[PDB]
């Protein structure tokens, strides 16, 4: 689990969104595994606006942050689960590293701020849903 709180927005993995998230839905994209809901309290997380390919992510299944190199956001094949059939998830970034299903929502960060959140994993590759292109999150 995990979310990004910026302004009056809460950004979570779509497969983990709550009833409250859906009742206060702002935007959702199944092809990106992202959902944004509105909040009453103001959030102060900083979204990175960059092309960084290095960062650090939080891995809850190890209580540790790991430094990784990751690919630029792109369309990648994702095997089916109880949340989705087999499909191509877009705006996804891969890195060599450990993850478990419960790690989804762990933040990936660079020197400029929040890059994205853990969304996919398996066979030693961890995938992050990018949020750096969502300029409206800051307005
Ligand atoms: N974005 C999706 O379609 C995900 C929905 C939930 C299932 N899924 C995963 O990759 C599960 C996962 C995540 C992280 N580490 C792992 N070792 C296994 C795909
Ligand atoms: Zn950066």
């Amino acid at each position: 689990s995990g979310a990004i709180y910026v302004g009056n927005y809460r950004v979570v993995n779509r497969h983990l969104a709550t009833h409250n998230d859906w009742a206060n839905l702002v935007w959702e994209d199944s092809s990106r595994d992202l959902l944004v809901s509105s909040t009453t309290a103001q959030g102060c997380d900083t979204i990175a606006r960059c092309d960084c390919q290095t960062g650090v992510y939080y891995c809850s299944s190890r209580r540790k942050h790991y430094p990784v190199s990751f690919s630029k956001p792109s369309l990648i094949f994702v095997e089916a689960s109880e949340y989705y059939p087999a499909r191509y998830q877009s705006h996804l970034m891969l890195a060599v590293g450990h993850s478990e299903p419960g790690d989804c929502g762990g933040i990936l960060r660079c020197q400029h701020g929040v890059v994205g959140i853990v969304s996919t994993g398996g066979n030693g590759l961890v995938g992050f849903a990018d949020v750096r292109d969502l300029l409206w999150l800051d307005e």
